[PDB]
């Protein structure tokens, strides 16, 4: 395992939906003005990422950054067509350089498949697939001091894990040191039995946490036990990265805002999401 | 609008994937078996269902029946294509048909749109042609007694209305007697402000009723807060119909089941689990 400590991040969506300088400074300035120890950036294409701008960013605001991404169909690692994995692949090495260059030490997120709705169950290839990917990864991470975080999402997001059961018994597979389970509250509140049952399970194997509401608005205005998550965190005694999580049709990321179905308003005023985000969470855990 | 009751339904998918002959019957003696007042037919090809059959099954276990659907891209009332907006309205009508057929009352669901996950946010002409749908649908639906419930479903099943709040808009631009909100605790648990906002807005504009669990497994397994929905529910004296709605991998429905990204077993026993559902509703309603 590569070092992790309690810090707390902002998603890049709360302030911005592209990176490019004015995108990328935007994202930046804004989890530095919160008071956010990192900024999660959105790797979905990682050829995209200006690196030396985002590095000399990171110093100027004294932010680090950790690197969040989904797969599509083109780079599809569950594929049965041994080219769309070989893509899949080379992205997910290239998010790894990138991350690497940046001075990052978590790549998490959707990584071991296709971020959106299957159109039939995974068969157990789709799955023997991901998991070999996800060791071909580990393995090019590790030679770089990078963990890779798996993220369980929701039924219409992956067909491959749903729940941090699933997802522990599939971190298993993989079995590899600097491979660990991500879990969102998001995602949880759909699949779960209840907030603290995966958590419990996964102790040490946890090793990210997406905090969003129900909605994925503002924190403590749906319906997410908050309570018995943070308890349950408390109970292993988690100590890794915290991001803060939220999507609103003001902020539209062309790929990644419409895959998550965002159509809503949910918030306007990022600083104001983002400060009350923090206290929230920081009121809860830490 | 036409009378509406308190009675308490079962989803056919809790017992059939199809509504063969054989499946009608093991459907309709499985919600009688249970205690049910009705069964809620998914009608999703009004052609493909023996009526007369039906009729002599509901007869035979004196069981009621009201119909549930969801439009697919090829009969997606929302669509700038009037073929396709034609090709709607008539499956609209043939399931109004039907559905008074069976001495049944409510068309529920998803009817103002396509059931799944669209790629991108619905435009003004989107949201204004599922308005005019649903007033042609009412005024057909008006001349056969029958009432028509829109059911409210989240982000990754309909872009036109995610909100309990955002139906009662809709509703306001259709503005026709026999047109109601029909809210589900499955979706509320994602998209609501909390179990009783969109309840305590709609009061008499309530027309139906799904109970789902959070993971749409048993009831009182997930996280929706039943407390708050059923006590909201209380406060506006809802008289209408409630269904019990459940899907497992265990009973799918070849279409339907892939649309909702049904990947996990959640249970096997439709007995037991339409049974046990039956008795969680009307200990906390009613
Ligand atoms: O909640 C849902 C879909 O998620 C159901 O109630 C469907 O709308 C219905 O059409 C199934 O028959
Ligand atoms: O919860 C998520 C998706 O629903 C993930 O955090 C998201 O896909 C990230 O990969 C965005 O960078
Ligand atoms: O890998 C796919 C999988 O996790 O999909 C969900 C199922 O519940 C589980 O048994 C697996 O088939
Ligand atoms: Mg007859
Ligand atoms: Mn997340
Ligand atoms: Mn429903």
């Amino acid at each position: 395992a590569f070092p992790k400590r309690l810090e707390y991040g902002g998603h890049a969506l709360v302030w911005s939906g592209d990176w490019s300088a004015a995108g990328a400074r935007k994202a930046i300035a804004g989890a530095a003005r919160a008071g956010y120890d990192y900024i999660e950036i959105a790797l979905l294409d990682p050829w995209q990422i200006d690196v030396a701008l985002t590095k000399d960013l990171l110093q100027e605001y004294n932010l680090r950054a950790h690197a969040s991404l989904g797969l599509s169909a083109a780079t599809d690692v569950t594929s049965t067509d041994p080219a769309i994995v070989a893509k899949g692949d080379e992205l997910l090495r290239k998010a790894t350089d990138v991350l690497y260059a940046l001075g990052g030490s978590e790549l998490c997120g959707v990584i071991y498949c296709a971020l959106g709705k299957y159109p039939g169950p995974a068969s157990r290839e789709n799955r023997a697939n991901s998991v070999a990917a996800m060791q071909r990864l580990a393995d090019y991470a590790a030679d770089k001091g990078i963990n890779i975080d798996l993220e369980v999402v929701n039924r219409y997001e992956t067909n491959i894990m749903n729940t941090g059961l699933e997802g522990l018994a599939f971190l298993d597979e993989v079995n590899r040191p600097n491979a660990f389970l991500h879990l969102d509250t998001y995602h949880m509140n759909i699949e779960e039995n209840g907030m603290a049952k995966s958590v419990l399970a996964a102790g040490d194997r946890l090793g990210y946490v997406h905090i969003g509401e129900s909605h994925r608005g503002y924190l403590g205005t749906g319906n997410v036990d908050f309570a018995s998550f943070f308890a349950a965190l408390k109970q292993i005694d988690y100590r890794g990265p915290i991001t803060f999580e939220s999507f609103s049709s003001e902020i539209v990321d062309p790929k990644l805002s419409n895959t998550l179905c965002v159509w809503r308003n949910l918030w306007h005023d990022s600083d104001d999401l983002a400060g009350k985000a923090l206290e929230f969470i920081k009121q809860r855990y830490g």
